[PDB]
């Protein structure tokens, strides 16, 4: 199906939200006047054939879940692809964590449990659809609105391996460093988010990429510097260095901590 | 040109067939993204007698028609077999149904009511003429009410023998052709019947019968433009 | 009082003339600030035959009429030339069309349906009579439907302003003698009711004199279109020649007819 | 685990206007005091119950579960001591009959237009038959338009409750076998057939001065096709004959009707 | 079953329970979606097995709370009830707790305007004057029990969480409350404590124990006329403490 | 054009948002529509110039139609006051975004500031072409439409101070002190805002008005983690000589907007 015109005739590109590989834009649809977000994928950097990319995006679009970002339409011209998505208005999960440490307080186990409930439900769903996110972190989790009880929405599903420092590895499972990419790395990254939400600290910090990865590979994270036992138990489960013994998304949901 | 990942059925839910023309269907549709109601005129490329370039350029200009009394064309899509014109929904519907209504109910339409409808029609005509477009096929069934309200605006649809000017039979199709057709519409709206059935028999006010003679003047060259028609005293 | 920096044109976009009376014209408008549709009654102050203070007073009372069956007036503006009454818009249209359409289809309006209309009408009357307003010109052309649904509520429009056949078919006998009281509205409503249920006006003639004298002395035909005895009773009550003995709107509402 | 609202229906709903008095109880235009969204409520008196109230709730729950663009949406059902209140969406169209009568006045509804209504109708029937529901009372007065647009979709209302609660118009649409108390999903096909006939001809296929006259005509008489179906295509008449087949066993299902050539023609 | 209106189905047929917002002393609080409208609501579940009083008094007390129709009180639409629970269905607030704006201010380093706190106190005192004329004592006025309707800087407030603790089973407690004297004046005291907190960023009677705060509350940069109102509202004897309508008439 | 009642007949005054030298600001509900608005009340008695000049400056402000300028719907007037009726912004002042960043010790990215500056300079280009000098640009006179991170900005509070009757001095161009007021002073103020947004500091601080003036007139700001191109634009926008200071349209063409 071809459209008579270009993206500019379909959308008013209002502002650049970011860039990677390709820009992210706040957008208005010309026909309905409805606000959207467009992620532009420059097909230039495609170091893998577009057939495996067209398919991988096709399945991300099929992801229908209240805590996964909604993609409406995917458009393509000669140079680049345009992923048209719903707009989130409540900012990144990172802002809620940063505002917590700045205000000199903590996030409740109850509030965090509820947030993890939405997150793991999303992970359970897209893992069923055989998707691995590969880049889960607070800046890739958005609030739909600005209310305290705003639901969560996972964005920026990882496609980087198909386009080829210290801060990047902070959420990376130890096995990923050996190029073993499995859905179980999502569980690890989710667990790091959880640790971060509950303590205000990251479990494996460092001045370099190597420090982070060696620390995450061999050291158990500090638990002392104020969590409940059932919270720690689930964390110790989600942060098991060995992917084989790390639980799936469905089994995390069945933990005592969500009670 | 821009490619979409999927088909016309991936963008639209086709609800009901409103009609079938000589070169395609007209459907009530729902846009899946927004849940918004549109109508799609499907054009069968098979029935094209002229290279696609000419038919494509003719449509793109129509898409550009932005006037409160012309149908809004939102977007146009294409596959191997069809073109798809996505337009706004009118809930009125046909102006014909207003004539047929008064026709059966005895009384005729107010001169003041018809004056307002002609004003909208001519304002629309003057606009698309300045954009270098001839409609070719104006008739009460190609004019829709936007809603079910008694005071609803009209919207001209279906841009392309009872409404045909004498010039058109000799292949002389020009911007004046629409004026004749509109003059025939105005006659039908005021009298209750068509002017040339099978020179016209005429009751109406003096200032009104003067306009019908002007608009339905048999020579295209002497026929007034829509812009000058709107300057007539019958509107005042 | 307040002044606006501009004109009614800076404030409203006049879309279409809906009609034209003796006092002025009626327009479908759009408010520039909201894009919201209104209808404006323009009143040419030239045609005032009474001091303009009394006209401002009546219109002010009309604006305060807040009821689900009386047209809502939002604001009144005025030029050196005109008064501008800013009203909500009905998608309607007139009640007359509902009657006319029934004659064409040959299908008489059910009492159950007319009961509901009369219930809304009489409620509106009970309310605006409560506020010392006499409409003076009730008839099917002056009652609009809010929307196009079979069950649309009604809105009474065009409260009378005679301070600046046809209407005569709905006129109370005592109005011809220049006795205007809230009772004349009850009469008009009765004529509406009769018209609704029978598809006929009760007092018909070829002259204004013929109509007036029939209204004053003739008893209407109650057997045309079979009416229930309770409907007939109420009609007779509402169409009683003597205003002093004609019931109030509040009283009409308590009739046994509105129980079926 | 019975749930109760603290108050009465009157605390929950303002009753604005009586729409009418149905075969089982009144119908009202209604406003929710909370929202305050418009609804219509059907009030059925439990006095009239012919079966245990537990069983009526079960059968009403099945009707509530019916989710289709051409089936009236029931939001909630409440009860007090005397009444059951069915809370449903408001249609603004209103009755299919009104459109038939208007065509009879103007001179009749075109085959193309009626083809689209029947599509929506039979789709709805295929759906609710698959949910094991028999309507039993299909007729133009029991089919509503959502709005007054020429192209408004329809909504089937007033599903029959005759076996739950204790007319002359319904007789005109009633299949031969239901007179003999054999009531299956095929009786809805007949009724839809009678509606189709009426939409296309402006005439009912079977008329009489008495109930018995109507019954026997429906049972044995072939409709006056030659006189009444003059403007109709042969494939339309073929489908009418199929839907108005006397023996229900040979009558087609809603699914099969939907495969008829008439729908594929125009 | 107390002659209430019967619903065909359960609370799950009416509502999608989306998110748990908190766990109270005798029930939960949920973010909820009404199935029929798709409208968002908040439900307070009350566990009936936790009551220490006949269920009639509970229903009657919630009844008048439901009758509270004011721009600065939380709107209750309906109350439902099964065998185990009551479900208080209320409107959704989206701006968070008043406590947030106080915690956020002291962290940034600045203090809130007199003008801002006055307008907020005006909305609050208007709400009290209203529900006092309806013979309701809140009993638990505090920054976490006052929400902003929306997230705008000029958002109105809604009072939530009217006290009900006594029917079941210190910083804002009036002195007479420690001695079982529960009166509408105690809301006035609480309101005064919130105001002091809004204007200073400190709680007027701060301690680390009940007996520590109870004794200090019993005997212990803001403009003069602001302190004048604070002193009136924080009068130890409820008899000499002004009403809500009286506080409104203050020059501040 | 005259309105029937008074200002309280068409607006409900909900909340007082602030107070100025020549009036107040209120959050308001419109009675007809129920729509939220903001009303700026101008006290007429506090005027220093003829009333006609104020009427006229306000008129052209209302003509300002731009996605990044506060929309004025209408202006009303009684004997005591003028009433500017505006759209509502929900996102708070821009100053709050800067104050919040200093509290988190973090810095507003150049990419975020570039977009913000793009919108602002676009608004400046527009209203400068309409012969309007704002005269009082600063982060408290820039509001966010909504509370979302990516909310557009709306400039409010176009200066009128010299038509009536230090911290505004912090954004005041050197030539404004010498009573030379042109569109160039807006560029300076826009530069000061950009400086504030990028560094978390104001370029010229003073314990008194005299210190701020002299610093702004003769002293260079401390430019030392900004990119060379940011410093280049700041230096240009903060050029002492207005003659050599770039226009808003010129500023839009700068390289800094291209890279971020
Ligand atoms: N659907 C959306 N709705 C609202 N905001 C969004 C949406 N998607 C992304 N954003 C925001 O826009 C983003 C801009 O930067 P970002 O998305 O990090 O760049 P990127 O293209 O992911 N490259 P990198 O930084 O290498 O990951 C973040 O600020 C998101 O919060
Ligand atoms: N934009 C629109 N909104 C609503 N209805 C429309 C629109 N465009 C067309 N229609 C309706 O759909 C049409 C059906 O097809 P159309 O061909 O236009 O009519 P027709 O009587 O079939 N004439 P033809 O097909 O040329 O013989 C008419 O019923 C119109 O009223
Ligand atoms: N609020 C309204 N909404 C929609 N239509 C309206 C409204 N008020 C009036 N109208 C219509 O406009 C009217 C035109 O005037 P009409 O009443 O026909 O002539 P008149 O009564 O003799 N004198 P006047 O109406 O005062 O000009 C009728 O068409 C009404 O149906
Ligand atoms: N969901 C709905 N929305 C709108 N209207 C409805 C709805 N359900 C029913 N109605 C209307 O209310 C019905 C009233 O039932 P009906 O059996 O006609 O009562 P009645 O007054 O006895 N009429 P009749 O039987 O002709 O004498 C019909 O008029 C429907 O058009
Ligand atoms: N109407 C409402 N809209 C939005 N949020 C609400 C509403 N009512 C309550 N909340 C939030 O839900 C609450 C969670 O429960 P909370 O009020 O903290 O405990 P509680 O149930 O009152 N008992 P306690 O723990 O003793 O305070 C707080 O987060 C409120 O901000
Ligand atoms: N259109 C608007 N929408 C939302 N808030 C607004 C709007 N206009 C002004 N405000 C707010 O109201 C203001 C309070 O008054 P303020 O703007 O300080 O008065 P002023 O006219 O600037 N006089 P001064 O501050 O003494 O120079 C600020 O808090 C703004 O954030
Ligand atoms: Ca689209
Ligand atoms: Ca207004
Ligand atoms: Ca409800
Ligand atoms: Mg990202
Ligand atoms: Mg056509
Ligand atoms: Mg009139
Ligand atoms: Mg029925
Ligand atoms: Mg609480
Ligand atoms: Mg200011």
């Amino acid at each position: 199906l071809y459209f008579q015109g270009t993206i500019d005739d379909l959308f008013i590109f209002k502002r650049k939200l970011g860039s990677g590989f390709g820009d992210v834009h706040l957008v208005e649809e010309r026909s309905s006047g409805l606000e959207r977000v467009i992620k532009t994928i420059n097909k230039d950097r495609s170091q893998v054939p577009m057939e495996q990319i067209e398919a991988e995006i096709e399945v991300l679009k099929s992801l229908d879940h209240p805590n996964i970002i909604k993609i409406f339409e995917v458009f393509e011209d000669y140079h680049n692809m345009y992923i048209v998505m719903e707009t989130c208005e409540g900012g990144e999960l990172l802002e809620r964590i940063v505002s917590a440490q700045a205000r000199g307080k903590a996030l409740s186990e109850g509030y965090v449990a509820e947030l993890m409930k939405q997150m793991m439900n999303a992970l359970a769903y897209f893992h069923s659809q055989h998707v691995v996110h590969k880049d889960l972190k607070p800046e890739n989790i958005l609030f739909q609105d600005t209310s305290p009880h705003s639901p969560i929405k996972i964005i920026d599903f990882g496609l980087a391996e198909l386009f080829k420092a210290a801060g990047t590895a902070l959420y990376m499972a130890p096995e990923v460093f050996k190029r073993d990419v499995t859905f179980k790395c999502d569980i690890w990254s989710a667990g790091v988010v959880m640790y971060f939400l509950l303590t205000g600290c990251l479990p494996f910090t460092g001045t370099s990429l190597e420090e982070v990865q060696q620390k995450a590979t061999y050291k158990e994270p500090n638990y002392a510097v104020p969590l409940t036992p059932q919270a720690v138990d689930l964390l110790k489960q989600m942060l098991t260095k060995d992917p084989e013994r790390r639980p799936s998304a469905a089994q995390v949901l069945h933990h005592e901590w969500f009670k």
